[PDB]
């Protein structure tokens, strides 16, 4: 029962070619690979989602569309979608208790019409392969942008809850998610919003987020879990909101491991490379329980780790734009809100 590392060579190779992520596939592959890390897990082949295993979550006007305009990301959006389906399948047949896809969770993508630079919802597939033996399914966000995609897939249905932990402000994607979004149907109340301002750091993130997940879980009872865990919430990166480190997420990421139910782990953004890098091997490890050398290990990328080649990544000089008040506030109307959960 190790945990399932979705890689192969034509898999990187691929994703390599991503457009505003060049070579970041085989950046966080071969880093891993140098901290001796896939040597603990069990390797598996990604395979390549069929038209119909799409067509599950996605109409089949949008997937031909789709095809259409990659004359391509058709190809792209085919790959890793399957990627994130065969570490579904690996977990409903328990060989593993925890599957990694880094090169998904693309969770912007709608039914039939593409957002966010996400033209096809892997997170969501995933989720749908895992309900073939789990009867619920929680989906935990923690990327820097509301997870609207993964959201809406399920919005309608109390089988499976999401949760996302965001930036939320004006003029900042995808402009939606706050802690009043709660869902609709039977499925009311069974998505949650946890509405985050800039300069957060990891221990009030970790305490925020842990808080929600507490109250979540003994209100939803899971029997899986899909964690997307997109890197751009890190600091030093492009996208220049929250304050936080890679130590802060692998403490959420491990609270989540100890309920111990399977558990696929997704990337997702993250524009600073070397430092999607460095989050994701820290990551892994913690999924591992081992902890790495401070010291990046020689290797193909080496030079990209420079000036002083850590894995550690150091909080930028910015205000905490969360008053302690407003967060109160969120928790509370979230624990109203999780009072209709059963
Ligand atoms: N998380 C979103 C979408 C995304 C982009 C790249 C990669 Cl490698 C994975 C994902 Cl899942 C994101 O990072 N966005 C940046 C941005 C900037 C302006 C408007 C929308 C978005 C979505
Ligand atoms: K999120
Ligand atoms: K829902
Ligand atoms: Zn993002």
């Amino acid at each position: 029962l190790v945990p399932v590392y979705i890689y192969s060579p034509e898999y990187v190779s691929m994703c390599d070619s991503l457009a505003k992520i060049p070579k970041r596939a085989s950046m966080v592959h071969s880093l891993i690979e140098a901290y001796a890390l896939h040597k603990q897990m069990r390797i598996v082949k990604p395979k390549v989602a069929s038209m119909e295993e799409m067509a599950t979550f996605h109409t089949d006007a949008y997937l031909q569309h789709l095809q259409k305009v990659s004359q391509g990301i058709f190809d792209y959006a085919a790959a890793i979608g399957g990627a994130t389906i065969t570490a579904a399948q690996c977990l409903i047949d328990g060989m593993c208790k925890v599957a990694i896809n880094w090169s998904g969770g693309w969770h912007h993508a709608k039914k039939d019409e593409a957002s966010g630079f996400c033209y096809l919802n892997d997170a969501v597939l995933g989720i749908l392969r895992l309900r073939r033996k789990f009867e619920r399914i929680l989906y935990v966000d923690l990327d820097l942008h509301h997870g609207d995609g993964v959201e809406d897939a399920f919005s309608f249905t109390s089988k499976v809850m999401t949760v996302s932990l965001h930036k939320f402000s004006p003029g900042f994607f995808p402009g939606t998610g706050d802690v009043s979004d709660v869902g609709l149907g039977k499925g009311r109340y069974y998505s949650v919003n946890v509405p985050i301002q800039d300069g957060i750091q990891d221990e009030k993130y970790y305490q925020i987020c842990e808080s929600v997940l507490k109250e979540v879980y003994q209100a939803f009872n899971p029997k899986a879990v899909v964690l997307q865990l997109g890197a751009d919430t890190i600091a030093g990166d492009p996208m220049c909101s929250f304050n936080m480190t890679p130590v802060g997420i692998g403490k959420c990421l491990k609270y989540i491991l100890q309920w111990q139910l399977a558990t696929l782990i997704l990337g997702g953004g993250g524009y600073n490379l070397a430092n999607t890098a460095r989050c994701w091997t820290y990551l892994t490890g913690v999924i591992l329980g081992k902890t790495l050398s401070s010291e990046i290990p020689d290797h193909e990328f080496f030079t990209a780790y420079g000036p002083d080649y850590v894995l550690e990544i150091t909080p930028s000089c910015r205000p905490d734009r969360n008053e302690p008040h407003r967060i109160q506030q969120i928790l509370n109307y979230i624990k109203g809100n999780l009072k209709h959960v059963v």
